[PDB]
């Protein structure tokens, strides 16, 4: 343990340089510490860097990808052209100059920016940050990042190969869709959120994906898109099916009205994702650099039905426990506002 020049204690004096990186990204990437487009894009970038590993491919003498190696940045012209990585070159290009200026590894930076991004979102867990990711030497193969039109079987199998993650852990990692929008699936409109609170790390994603889908927020006929339950909200087929599948439905529902489980499980699974490709015992704990997460503001219940929705609108899929009869916000059904992204998204 060491004390940095700012008086903060950290796991190791090598962590102290990350306070310079923190100040720089908070002002110049996240527009003063916001949980907006760049924050959401950085959270997604962690998954797409890290899940690109495959012990199964390696066991046939094929490169399976290095996991959290910064390969999606170092080899951006290759990986960001893969279909599942659509729209990520925009955030890669915004991140690159910080990596160059601060002399940090591309994989460490991607993990850092994802943790800082989440710390900006009220309700987020206290996010971890470990260092020790050598620069990738090969780009990832394609076919390693899940698609919204993939089956539940293949997504379960994919995350079990990548990280020995089981079907329950697949549900936890999809909590990231609580602070997320879709730029590229609907060719007519960018920035359609997955839940009605894309600035808030909460279980609205788990509530709202359980509702009956009533309309497309924009165009119909988009591969891997299904009807959503609110105007301005997007829903993808993978989320819709995982929420109703007999293996995962009860786990999905368990996050409704359970902030502690949402926060504790996502803290765990995020750190696990950021260690793919690495020996955790070789890494340095710089978690004390990450800002203290903020609580959800206001005095409303943690989970709620959006205005215009009640228990009658829930497609209850959990045979163990009934979907909880939440409160319904007052007034007319309200449109979820789009989050316009930076150019090239
Ligand atoms: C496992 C199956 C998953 C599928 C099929 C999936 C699919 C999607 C799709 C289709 C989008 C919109 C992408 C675009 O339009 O460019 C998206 C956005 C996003 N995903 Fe996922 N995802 C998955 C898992 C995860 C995980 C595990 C995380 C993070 C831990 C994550 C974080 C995000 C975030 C933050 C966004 C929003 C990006 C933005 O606001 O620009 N996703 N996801
Ligand atoms: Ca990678
Ligand atoms: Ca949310």
């Amino acid at each position: 343990r060491a004390t940095c020049s700012n008086g903060k204690t950290v796991g190791d004096a090598s962590c102290c340089a990350w306070f310079d990186v923190l100040d720089d990204i908070q002002q110049n990437l996240f527009h003063g510490g916001q949980c907006g487009a760049e924050a959401h894009e950085s959270i997604r970038l962690v998954f797409h860097d890290c899940i690109a590993i495959s012990p199964a491919m390696e066991a046939q003498g094929k490169f399976g990808g290095g996991g959290c190696d910064g390969s999606i940045m170092i080899f951006d012209d290759i990986e960001t052209a893969f279909h599942p990585n659509i729209g990520l070159d925009e955030i890669v290009k915004l991140q690159k100059p910080f990596v160059q200026k601060h002399g940090v590894t591309p994989g460490d930076f991607i993990a850092f920016a994802g943790a800082v991004a989440l710390s900006n979102c009220p309700g987020a867990p206290q996010m971890n940050f470990f260092t020790g990711r050598a620069p990738a030497t090969q780009p990832a193969p394609d076919g390693l990042v899940p698609e919204p039109f993939h089956t539940v079987d293949q997504i379960i199998n994919r995350v079990n190969d990548a990280g020995e993650f089981d079907e329950l852990e697949l549900v936890w990692m999809l909590s990231a869709h609580s602070v997320a929008a879709v730029n590229d699936v609907d060719p007519t409109v960018q920035g359609l959120p997955f839940d009605s609170t894309p600035g808030i790390f909460d279980s609205q994603f788990f509530v709202e994906t359980q509702l009956r889908g009533t309309a497309f927020p924009g165009s119909g006929g988009n591969q891997g898109e299904v009807e959503s339950p609110l105007p301005g909200e997007i829903r993808i087929q993978s989320d819709e099916t995982i929420a109703r599948d007999s293996r995962t439905a009860c786990e999905w529902q368990s996050f409704v009205n359970n902030q502690s489980k949402l926060v504790d499980d996502f803290q765990f699974i995020f750190l696990a994702l950021t260690q793919l490709g690495q020996d955790p015992n070789a890494m340095t704990d710089c978690s004390d650099v990450i800002p203290q997460s903020k609580p959800i503001p206001g005095n409303l219940p943690f989970s709620f039905f959006p205005a215009g929705k009640t228990i009658k609108d829930v497609e209850q899929a959990c045979a163990e426990t009934p979907f909880p009869t939440l409160t319904t916000l007052p007034g007319p059904e309200t449109s979820v506002q789009r989050i316009p992204p930076p150019p090239g998204a």
